[PDB]
């Protein structure tokens, strides 16, 4: 009565909401909200920067990664260099550019020349064999994507509390998934349906 | 009767309160909250992302960045790779573990090897001459810090409407300076008190 069933969440996955991933069932787990890179609007990016730590990050295949010629930040979460999408954007930081930039790396037929190095998202690039190798939220959000039909790229951010910025811990985020109408599911859920 | 007066507003930040910094006086422009680096707390820090973008920026000359080893990010604002203070740390993202790491930054006793990189703080270099060089926010905040007396290190990040996740103009910003008891002023008053 508390995580959705990981058919029904991939249904709304699809059809572009958020769901709300905790790594697995315990009280103490803090947690991400989490959709598809190439569906999140203005809206949705000022909804999850509203609700988050703001530090918005974009998990993407290594593969696409290196499509896109985002190498890791230096040669735990792996951060490549920050980037805008150039084309319609102007401070980057906007919930417009920012979702707009989102919408652009999941995008197949965009173009490592189409980005500004650095910028104002935080692509992170997902090990290949995604939760069956690394069970993390970058993983997990490719993983959602994959399993969605959809281009190998999410997009996620971590809930906080308005009264203290403390991170939402699983009572917080049933709350907040109540109030919202999101979904709430866990990382070992998702490795249970992939294995 | 919309900006404090520079001394006023140094006297504010001495004492580890925020100023809302605009470009100048022009009604279109967005509002930054900028505070002391080393002053900011885990509250403070929470108050900042709360009404923010929450992609907070630690301002620092770029003399104290190459003492801290933290080069570029690649090879605009600059952005430097990104770092948290390794010990009493744990997620980096926290309230408590973003405002340790970025008064540990400001900590003049503080080596690179007392930080790990990449991770949730995003240095700034400000360029030499501060605000005689560039009228940055970069500039702004490590110009106010040298004018308090304090460490060349700020912290800054973008205001943000509750509503809609419109960056705050001029107007909305003089609301929330009253809402919240923070002054305002802009930078090319900054300027003028220099020059
Ligand atoms: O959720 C997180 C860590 O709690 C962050 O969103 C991080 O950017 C990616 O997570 P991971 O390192 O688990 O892939
Ligand atoms: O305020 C900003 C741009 O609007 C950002 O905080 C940026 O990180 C630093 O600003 P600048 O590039 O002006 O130094």
């Amino acid at each position: 009565n508390i995580f959705t069933p990981i058919e029904e969440a991939l249904e709304a996955y699809k059809n572009g909401e958020f769901l709300i991933v905790m790594d697995d069932e315990d009280r103490e787990n803090e947690g991400d909200l989490i959709m598809a890179a190439e569906l999140i609007t203005q809206e949705k990016m000022a909804f999850l920067v509203r609700y988050s730590s703001g530090y918005v990050c974009v998990p993407l295949s290594e593969e696409r990664a290196n499509q896109l010629e985002l190498p890791p930040m230096l040669a735990g979460t792996a951060y490549t260099i920050t980037c805008d999408f150039a084309e319609g954007t102007t401070t980057g930081i906007s919930a417009h550019d920012r979702a707009l930039t989102t919408r652009s790396l999941a995008n197949p037929n965009s173009k490592p020349q189409d980005f500004i190095k650095p910028g104002h998202i935080l692509p992170l690039r997902a090990v290949p064999g995604l939760l069956k190798k690394r069970r993390g939220h970058t993983e997990a959000a490719v993983q959602l994507s994959t399993l969605a039909g959809l281009q190998p790229a999410g997009v996620i951010c971590e809930l906080v509390r308005d009264e203290d910025g403390l991170m939402m811990r699983l009572d917080d985020c049933i709350q907040f998934g109540k109030k919202h109408g999101i979904k709430i599911i866990n990382i070992n859920q998702l490795v249970e349906y992939i294995s």
